[PDB]
């Protein structure tokens, strides 16, 4: 049946590295192995819905989805060494040769003469019906900070009625990139007018988590990263996905989570992480798990105030638990002021279990936290505008010393808001 669908962009190096995470994990929660694009088999086919993410062809299955890049050699090396050329198709790539220099105005410049290409393979490949995008990039380069805006301002504007909502990655604590500053202040301000949700994470919490409660002895490459982007995109989708007792899409979490028209920066969770502690945990357990500043994906000072947040339960649920412990919840976890004891809280309850678990508990939630969060960047960000470094580069591609000034300012309100909320 129509309806349902999306569409996914992924931009930049960043972008189209947690891309394979995530459609590994799609590929495998629907039976579907990412090499031969085939069904693993007709008996472990399970009542679900493919069409959320999977585009079905003869051959096989395609990812409904477009790997947009400003240089060829992430993709590529990333296609090479993990054997998706049968499932990363050369159809779906839309690359350049020029790339971004880690600059923020480049990347949105240069990507305007790849939009008309877009665009025509979105109007070909896409539903009437679709219910909207995910673009996944990151904020602290060039090409998935300036590309992935203009994407974000694109589709929102080319499809008004459609949902557009961004998965960002934030820079470290100590930012790998040193302009970073510059192209995550643009990013925002450009994200906080187009999309509808921005989803942030950054790499300092996501190596916390899997070496203290994955216990990984080493990372080597990005894809023992990715994988936590690729759970929580995953998860908050799979009520779309296979049948549960409470289903919920993408506007209708957006809907739950924007207060003000402001507030569309979240700060996800996801509890528990390994297989053997989803069979001995409780959904108290795993709930508290998730609204401790330990399982953000956003490094944090503490646990902040939850504005509002989205809870989707997935797997062995207690259908009684879930909705006992929201007292619990309530009244141990702080929320801002404003909000009433018996709100702040979406649910979702899917009968599948991420794979070999028992089950899982994933949190969007609309923290104040972020003020500190951003105010952090702001300040990284002062800290070069008041010198004038790096600032050429910027200047002689279109954005102007002003358009800077204009972006942070505008980014401040941002901040201000969430802190006036918080009391
Ligand atoms: N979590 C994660 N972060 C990444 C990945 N690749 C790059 N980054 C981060 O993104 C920033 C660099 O942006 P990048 O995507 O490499 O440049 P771009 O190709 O111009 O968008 C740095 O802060 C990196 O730490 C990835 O695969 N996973
Ligand atoms: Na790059
Ligand atoms: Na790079």
């Amino acid at each position: 049946m129509p309806g349902r669908e999306i569409l996914v962009l992924h931009v930049g190096q960043g972008g189209n590295q947690i891309g394979y995470n995530f459609w590994k994990t799609i590929c495998e929660e629907h039976n579907i192995d990412i090499r031969s694009n085939q069904r693993k088999s007709v008996e472990e086919d399970k009542v679900d819905y493919k069409s959320v993410f999977l585009v079905e062809a003869p051959d096989g299955f395609h990812p409904r989805a477009l790997f947009i890049d400003l240089e060829p050699l992430a993709v590529e090396f990333l296609v090479k060494e993990m054997k998706l050329g049968s499932f990363f198709s050369e159809d779906l790539m839309v690359l350049s040769y020029s790339g971004a220099h880690n600059v923020w105005s480049i990347g949105y410049q240069t990507g305007k003469k790849l939009i008309p290409v877009i665009l025509e393979k979105i109007r070909d490949t896409m539903p009437e019906t679709l219910q909207g995008f995910l673009i996944i990039h990151t904020l602290g380069g060039g090409t998935g900070s300036g590309f992935g805006s203009l994407l974000t301002e694109t589709l929102k504007k080319e499809f008004p009625g459609k949902g557009v909502l961004n998965f960002s990655v934030l820079p470290s604590e100590v930012n790998d990139v040193t302009l970073a500053p510059y192209n995550t202040v643009l990013s925002l301000n450009h994200l906080s007018r187009f999309s509808d949700l921005v989803v942030l994470f950054d790499n300092t919490a996501l190596i916390r988590i899997v070496k203290d409660q994955l216990n990984y002895p080493v990372i080597k490459q990005f894809s023992d990263l990715n994988f936590l982007i690729g759970r929580v995109m995953a998860s908050i989708t799979a009520s779309l996905r296979f049948p549960g007792p409470l289903n919920m899409d993408l506007m209708e979490m957006a809907h739950n989570l924007v207060a003000l028209p402001e507030t569309k920066f979240i700060i996800p969770s996801v509890a528990p992480l390994t297989k053997e502690e989803s069979e001995m945990s409780t959904e108290l357990d795993l709930v508290e798990r998730c609204f401790d500043p330990t399982h953000y994906m956003v490094n944090c000072s503490g646990q902040g105030k939850t504005i509002s947040s989205v809870l989707m339960f997935r797997g062995n649920i207690a259908i009684e638990n879930a909705f006992s412990i929201m007292t619990d919840i309530k009244s141990n976890v702080a929320f801002a002021p404003g909000v009433h004891p018996d709100l702040g809280l979406k649910y979702g309850i899917c009968e599948s279990a991420p794979v070999d678990f028992d089950k899982e508990v994933t949190l969007l939630s609309n923290n104040t936290i972020i003020s500190e969060v951003f105010n952090r960047v702001l300040e990284r960000f002062d800290s070069l505008f008041n010198r004038d470094w790096y600032t050429s580069d910027y200047v002689n591609a279109g954005t102007s010393k002003s358009n800077l000034k204009e972006a942070r300012d505008n980014f401040d309100r941002i901040i201000k808001i969430y802190k006036e909320i918080e009391g």
